């Protein structure tokens, strides 16, 4: 599908129904099902993080197994043990397909070059509170497919949406 020629970038992220993303440098809830599919959807590719976005893994998965790690950081002494520090979106989005994975801060940086958003939907009633973490608000050139509802394991139910534009 991908020229390898071309600069593929795609955003991927995990909300509440509110937008919110991220909380005290963490996910505010816990879907297996969602990091199985963010797993599927990165694998193999390239992914770009912001540097709290690389604080906020964990260690079990610190760097991501499978893929190229890169960490956006003005940081340069900053220690990344199994991923790449670059200090520029431009140096971060070399491969034909790059997948950015967070945080707010980066999403925003990365999201007008982007082309595709694949974003999982989590029926939680989180209200946005200050200092959270939010989605990047996406323009009406975006489209893309809504799919239907589903209980995890635990009851929580989501949902997935994949978006593209040209
Ligand atoms: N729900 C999800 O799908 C999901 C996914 C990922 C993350 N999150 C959550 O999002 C939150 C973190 O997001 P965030 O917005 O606070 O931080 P972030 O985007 O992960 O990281 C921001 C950091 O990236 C570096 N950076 C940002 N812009 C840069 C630029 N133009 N050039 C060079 N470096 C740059 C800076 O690092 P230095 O400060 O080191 O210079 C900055 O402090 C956490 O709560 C995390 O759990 C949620
Ligand atoms: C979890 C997630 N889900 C989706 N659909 N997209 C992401 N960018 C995403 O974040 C990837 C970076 C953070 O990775 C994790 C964070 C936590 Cl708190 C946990 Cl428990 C697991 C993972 Cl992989």
């Amino acid at each position: 599908l991908v020229p390898r020629g071309s600069h593929m970038v795609g955003l991927i992220w995990a909300q509440a129904t509110s937008g919110v993303i991220g909380r005290g440098g963490d996910i505010p809830w816990r879907l297996p099902e969602d990091q199985a599919h963010f797993r599927e959807i990165t694998m193999g590719h390239t992914i770009v993080m912001g540097r709290r976005t690389w604080d906020s893994l964990p260690a079990k998965v610190r760097p991501l197994p499978g893929r190229r790690n890169v960490v956006l950081s003005r940081q340069a002494d900053f220690m990344a043990s199994g991923a790449e520090v670059v200090g520029s979106l431009e140096e971060a989005l070399t491969s034909p397909e790059t997948w950015v994975i967070g945080g707010g801060q980066v999403y925003a940086l990365a999201l007008p070059y982007a082309t595709r958003c694949e974003v999982t939907e989590v029926d939680i009633g989180l209200p946005r509170e200050a200092g959270d973490a939010l989605a990047p608000v996406l323009d009406e050139t975006w489209r893309g497919e809504t799919g239907e509802w589903r209980f995890s394991r635990s009851g929580l139910r989501y949902r997935l949406y994949s978006y593209h534009r040209s």
